[PDB]
């Protein structure tokens, strides 16, 4: 049954299969002395395994690329007018990869992994994922939806997804390949392939550019955001951002109820998650700055690259190698969170965060229709803390839809469809700036959270207002809980002319940047 699936795969000789293995069975395999390399899982003071990826810390966007074929005719392919990391392959090279792949996970112990996709099942994606390493079948356990017993029986798959991180492209170049590494999707199959990288990622993010390609052509919007409501349940917010820009960070709220952190759906009935946990940054973690999270960190969490010594102790601030450490965890490692399923009513308050390096943008703009549009089109902010292979300083980038990396649609299509849900819930947006301002540091979180509260209380509905030059932003001139003089970005400025000639700059690269639009 499960060998006769493998086999249509590509898979054979499999000497013995775990299927859907539990957190405990996890646990042990993961903690087997005879792990090599990247296998091996070390068990930290905290409880929870750690394990590291090498180099790959962060996601490939230079190595991701999409079979073209009648399945994909539709794919926002990349162009010299609008690049994006939608580049095409060939069958021919999918044929050779898949096999790569195939021979790579065939005559070996394996673990296939039946999980859900979409907290809504008239929406949602079955995914099984065939892999050869523990923790990385223990990565999507904890990332994806976990079914039940009964579900488990007669599973049939909408996509699969073969991680075969120990094979590599050696001949890549023929291939039409930008290296060794490849993560290649074929609509007409529906199979995801890892090909030479170990960032635990790549097997969520994949999934998530899957639904981000089906959703909105159902009028669901697909989002990069993390999402949460009152202690109620009700007043629904979401917070879209770059990677490592703060939706996270920002979700994390003890007034609120985490709907979750990463990726959301937006239709008829409201917001919901697509996956079962959290993929959390972890880099410079404290339990008395980051409760949630630290108590999350126990065994059935996966640590992923964070320093370690001999006696399991982790050191959380140490960057050398990366700032994107990373740990993954069922979301119900986390107290408030919604229940019993990962869904709430549509948003009443929608959340642009940003991280300007430029230190142009103020802390907290009211948005207008025609700008919530515009700005979230432009997805203005910085690629950083390593969160793509290459980015080590902020680097300033115009990632549409704050989540670029992830669009297999071109963005007008995520931006219509979510004006058209903030339309019919009435819900008002605005850009935050996590990044940088005048002082040449990033804005204060306690400043940011302030702001945060302002938004979902409904106190900047009536704050004093005023108007930023260029951009035409409209910010509050005071907010209770909230320093006062860095909510104008001129503030943090010697002369307010250094901001003037970095705003009216931006202001154009926005005008430029948007007529690919
Ligand atoms: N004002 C701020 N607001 C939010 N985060 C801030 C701020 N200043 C600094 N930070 C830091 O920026 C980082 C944001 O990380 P977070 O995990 O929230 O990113 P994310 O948006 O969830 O990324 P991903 O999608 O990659 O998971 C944290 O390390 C946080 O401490
Ligand atoms: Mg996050
Ligand atoms: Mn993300």
């Amino acid at each position: 049954s499960l060998s006769e699936s493998l086999a249509k795969y590509g898979i054979t000789g499999a000497t013995n299969i775990v299927h859907n293995p539990s957190h405990e069975e996890l646990f042990a395999a993961e903690t087997q002395a005879s792990l090599e390399g990247f296998e091996k899982g070390t068990v930290t003071e905290m409880g929870a395994v750690n394990v590291m990826t090498g180099v790959y810390t962060g996601r490939s966007p230079k190595d991701k690329f999409i079979v073209k074929n009648e399945a994909s005719k539709e794919i926002w392919w990349t162009s010299d007018e609008f690049k994006n990391d939608n580049k095409p392959v060939t069958e021919e090279a999918w044929a050779q990869l898949k096999a790569l792949a195939g021979k790579e996970l065939s005559n070996k112990p394996l673990y296939v992994v039946d999980l859900f996709c979409g907290a809504n099942e008239n929406t949602r994606l079955k995914i099984r994922f065939v892999m050869e390493v523990a923790w990385q079948a223990h990565f999507v356990t904890n990332m994806f939806i976990r079914p039940t017993e009964e579900e488990l029986k007669g599973f049939e798959p909408d996509f699969v997804v073969l991680n075969a991180s120990k094979a590599k492209v050696e001949n890549f170049k023929e291939l039409g390949l930008n290296s060794e590494t490849a993560v290649v999707f074929n609509l007409a199959e529906k199979m995801q392939i890892i090909l030479n990288t170990w960032y635990g990622g790549e097997m969520k993010k994949g999934m998530f550019s899957m639904m981000n390609f089906y959703l909105p052509l159902q009028g669901i919007a697909a989002m990069h955001c993390s999402a949460n409501t009152d202690l109620e349940g009700k007043n629904t917010a979401i917070f879209f951002g770059l990677s490592g820009t703060g939706k996270t960070t920002l979700s994390t709220d003890p007034k609120r109820l985490l709907i979750g952190d990463d990726e959301h759906g937006w239709d008829d009935d409201g917001v919901f998650n697509f996956e079962g946990g959290c993929y959390a940054k972890v880099i410079n973690l404290s339990k008395e700055n980051e409760p949630d999270i630290w108590g999350a960190i126990k065994r059935n969490a996966l640590l992923e690259n964070v320093t370690v010594d001999a006696n399991g102790k982790v050191d959380f601030a140490d960057k050398s190698v990366t700032e994107n450490t990373r740990v993954s965890y069922p979301i119900f490692h986390i107290k408030n969170i919604v229940k019993p399923v990962s869904k709430a009513p549509a948003a009443k308050r929608v959340i642009f965060l940003s991280a300007d390096a430029f230190g142009v943008l103020p802390p907290v703009s009211i948005l207008s229709k025609e700008q919530t549009k515009y700005y979230f089109l432009s997805g203005f902010t910085a690629k950083l803390a390593g969160t793509e292979r290459g980015i080590t300083e902020p680097t300033p980038t115009f990632s549409s839809c704050f989540g670029a990396a992830f669009l297999t649609l071109p963005p007008t299509k995520y931006a219509e469809v979510l004006v058209k849900r903030m339309e019919a819930s009435g819900a008002k947006a605005y850009l935050v700036n996590t990044g940088w301002n005048g002082t040449g540091k990033r804005i204060s979180i306690k400043d940011t959270r302030g702001i945060i509260d302002a938004i979902l209380d409904g106190s900047i509905d009536t704050a004093n207002t005023a108007t930023i030059p260029y951009f035409n932003f409209t910010v509050p001139t005071e907010l209770k809980g909230v320093d006062t003089k860095i909510l104008d970005p001129r503030n943090t400025y010697a002369d307010a002319s250094e901001w003037e000639v970095k705003a009216k700059d931006l202001a154009e690269r926005f005008q430029k940047n948007f007529k690919k639009f």
